[PDB]
């Protein structure tokens, strides 16, 4: 009727314990919300210390002959001339760190994929209700008998206990380890100071919408309306009237590209400028400049074109000195900031109507809507949720150009108590003039940050953190202090094949 | 008393974490509410000292 | 904050050093049990499912 | 801890077993997708030997009491001076009906309400496959040892075995019967006669749009499109060339209300008409008329208003004569037909696209989009599951205006072989100028057909029946023979109370 | 001639024909353990049956002719289902247990 | 079936 299927066993059959250590992430305070990889983005690792705060790993025969050639395990027997493999199943030995907790939960579903839900579900309290998790807490949190907790995870259903040639299984992921660090004792408080809210920066969104960014080959405009361009100037002027200001303090913006202020028609001597038109090219200012950004010093916003103001300089140098912003053409002259600060607080949060999105940041399109990647949107969780992860489940996936200066991140949230339609957070590093991840006595860019100096997901990063940062189980971690955590794993293989060959030494030169 | 059992039945923990507190020197003799009068939170990094 | 400080005059009243919050959690478990009639279920196709 | 709930039994018990006969359904063929109701809107037992092929009766107390003023069940005790009730279950003995099968299937949860679902889940073969039916064949599929199933049903959940006053418990639904008529052994076939396809006629929905019915105060005009109106007329003329017809031989249509037919300008004599005023008022044709319905006599659409015609007949009668439907005023003749007939094949339907819904008759409304309540919109199943007791579900919903004359059914399908992009069914009847019910050797509707002589849902009914027809396990009834099925029924109760007064009678007068 | 397979018992579920006793939404994995068939009595028709399972599918000129009635009613395991007419039964229908190809 |  039915019978039960069987294998000849090979000639001869090795075991080999494959035994060595995984690091399951090292992590900053800033770094808490993103996926550690040991193997970089080779950015990342240049001035921080720890990668991300959770990892997905997946081990397979081939990743740990890779970490082999790292030397960060043995091999108990080589595996040269035997090219049959039998895999076992696998021994963890998860270690208490001294300074955190963490969360592990592991799988053998053959099939290996990733999910938006999966990158979400990292969350540390999300993963600390997850089913069959394991809490390790740390030294401090609890001491114990054993320094260590055990199990022992079986194949894959896929893989049956027969052999298999070692160039079939090599790339088959055996094992997914998922890991996110925790704490217990600070799980509702983490790392808040002063108020339960948060401050986030975004862009205005009712203003600053063409994303026209990153060229010094076009003068910069920040919306369109109608058939009409809208033009930013700054000014030191200390005129209390918007009306009565002249022609002359208005520092026009012809690029968005780099950190630079420019400076006032008062300094014309100084860089030995002839016309408006050298005044332009060497004197216009960035409107993303540490002090342009939140008008520090005013900014001017108008439908009024730098270009209808040459026509006013060039048609009369004289009358540039006579004409104020009163009777210029199209004079929609206001006070406005690029910035605007939101407060957040996530018990306010009832995520009814939370969105979250990548729009491109170097094209020629107006606007915020979510676009390109519709089945990309995440919506309906709570920020601090729903922002967790999100940034790199959407780098996995690869269906973006890959690099952070070419998108922008977007989220709806009506739970902010000022708003904005959409909002673009932005890194007090950004609104204070500064490189991504680059310490606060530096008032300056770096000369690769100098350069791109526009909103895109680089400058992004450190506020998106802060949000994730508000929910629930997020870890404190003192400025400067790594954290990190290890597992201990032992993978039990048999070689198997024909005998081989064997070769041997003298006698008289020999161990003496 | 007797009753019928329904036809189909299907066992669930609702399983969670609730905070009880948290509080600064200053307030602990208040009332923690986590679900705030908006004003409270605004620097203040914990409401009450019992809830 | 003076009736605060009135009642930290008062004993069993905790000492909290100025920009450290204290905290406290309970985890639950609230058992219920879901009672009707059989409800209605759906299904995917197999050609595209996990692969 | 805890302790078991106790009642005190009351001073004086009386068993009462209530039996009876209920009638599950009455149909004919005509009637199969429809739900029988023995307490009928008044129209229905009309000409109508059985009014229903499935049904769903709830069951309670007060009904029971109801049923015995119709002498249709016994009381075994009577409960008069006992207001206390103890409803312990019930029995039915469902029994085989000489010539249909049927299937059954009860519920006894107290929360009672209907849904749509369940009106679809009552075509026989979906019903059929349910998990707790019982299937009864006929004496004809299945000769038994015992001619009936008999099987005990528990009280509602919510109803405690305690006592209750009968106050309380009167109108508590205490069972609910679901019924449906099959067949066995014709389950493919049912009353297919010749090929697999069924025939469907509709109304043209590219011309016929705007809804304007049931007056004889309104010119008809069949579409609006941008600022225009169209118009339709019929003629008698055996003229081959639509330019050449003259502007008398059109019979304009100024009512769609009635069954009349119209008559030709040269019948002027006959009606004594002296201006195409009177032409129009005594001899104008409603397009739904027998011969223009399906344009047995051809019938022109145009855009040219019967009023421009009135200006060219008032403005000279001798040249209305003269005059063809060449050179007038917007001469946009062709010749179209009112009613299409599609082919609909059951084996051919994927429902991927198909959708079903009900519209209002006699509004000033333009088209045939979905409208009023979104949320009765019934979608993605074949025709003759998708529309299996919708009616009846919608009537029973009562969020329309109850009457079948106020409302038309509209659906889509892509399955049918030619195509309309909504369906507006209409009945073999309606399409033969008879009454919704009435036997082919008439010609002519009743009086109150014929008034209201235009498209609702009245003149839709056989259609939709028929293409129920065409899905499985719909039964093969002869014409002028009525199906039936019966349940006899016992259910169960104590009567409570303190000890009754009672009364007496003499000896000498007495059974002598 | 009929060929089943997981995909045409969809099909007939899109054509509502069948019920699914459970889902398989989101379990990827498959364990076919057999099939029961009930043949029922036709009121007027007698009909022969057989069935196969080689997992190899394919179509032949032998078989086209062979499912001529007499020739098909000579083939070893044949299943012959009487109608109501030629023959009255305790149970209306003939049930079978088929295993996996 | 039935409970107390």
């Amino acid at each position: 009727k039915r019978l039960n299927i069987v294998e000849w066993q090979p000639k001869s059959i090795r075991k080999c314990r494959i035994k060595g250590m995984l690091c399951l992430f090292q992590t900053t305070e800033d770094r808490l919300s993103y996926n550690f990889d040991m193997y970089e983005e080779s950015i990342i690792p240049e001035k921080l210390p720890g990668g991300g705060g959770f990892s997905i790993k997946n081990i397979s025969l081939y990743a740990l002959y890779q970490e082999h050639i790292h030397a960060h395990n043995i091999f108990t027997h080589t595996n040269t001339d035997r090219p049959l493999a039998r895999y076992t199943g696998c021994s963890l030995k998860f270690y208490q760190s001294k300074d955190i907790d963490y969360v592990v939960t592991y799988s053998t579903s053959l099939p290996l994929r990733s999910s938006m839900g999966m990158y979400n579900s990292m969350q540390p309290s999300i993963h600390l209700m997850q089913q069959n998790k394991l809490i390790v807490p740390s030294k401090q949190t609890q001491k114990r008998r054993k320094p260590y907790i055990k199990k022992h995870i079986s194949p894959p259903t896929q893989m049956k206990s027969q052999w298999y040639f070692q160039h079939n299984i090599a790339n088959i992921p055996l094992l997914m380890i998922r890991t996110t660090a925790l704490t217990l004792d600070n799980y509702y408080i983490g790392s808040r100071q002063l108020s339960t809210n948060v401050t986030i920066h975004t862009l205005n969104t009712t203003y600053i919408q063409n994303r026209d960014w990153g060229d010094r080959n076009k003068t910069y405009y920040c919306q369109t309306l109608g058939t009409q361009r809208y033009f930013l100037y700054g000014t030191h002027s200390t005129a209390q009237n918007i009306n009565d200001i002249k022609l002359q303090e208005l520092i026009p913006l012809t690029n968005t590209q780099d950190y630079v202020q420019g400076f006032d028609w008062t300094e014309k001597d100084k860089h030995n400028i002839t016309t408006y038109k050298e005044f332009l090219t060497k004197g216009a200012g960035n409107p993303f400049h540490a002090e342009w950004i939140t008008a520090q010093n005013p900014v001017i916003h108008t439908a009024n074109s730098p270009t209808q103001i040459e026509q006013i300089y060039t048609a009369s140098t004289t009358t540039f000195q006579n004409k104020k912003l009163t009777d210029l053409p199209t004079p929609g002259y206001i006070f406005i900031t690029p910035t605007v600060s939101l407060r957040y607080n996530p018990y306010k949060d009832l995520a009814e109507r939370n969105k979250c999105y990548f729009v491109r940041s170097k094209i020629n399109a107006h606007g915020w809507d979510p676009e390109q990647h519709q089945e990309l949107i995440n919506s309906d969780l709570p920020q601090w949720l729903l922002l967790f992860g999100y940034p790199d489940y959407i780098k996995r996936t690869q269906n973006f150009a890959l690099v952070d200066t070419n998108y922008i991140l977007v989220d709806h949230c009506p739970y902010t108590n000022p708003e904005k339609t959409p909002f673009i957070p932005l890194s007090t590093s950004f609104i204070e003039g500064r490189s991504p991840y680059s310490p606060s006595d530096t008032h300056e860019p770096d000369e690769e940050d100098q350069n791109r100096w526009y909103p895109c997901y680089q400058y992004q990063q450190e506020s998106i953190n802060s949000i994730c940062l508000s929910g629930p189980g997020t870890p404190k971690i003192p400025k400067g202090i790594t954290a990190e955590a290890k597992v201990k794993y032992s993978f039990n293989f048999k070689w198997g094949g024909d005998l081989p060959p064997m070769s041997t030494i003298t006698n008289p030169t020999d161990q003496p």
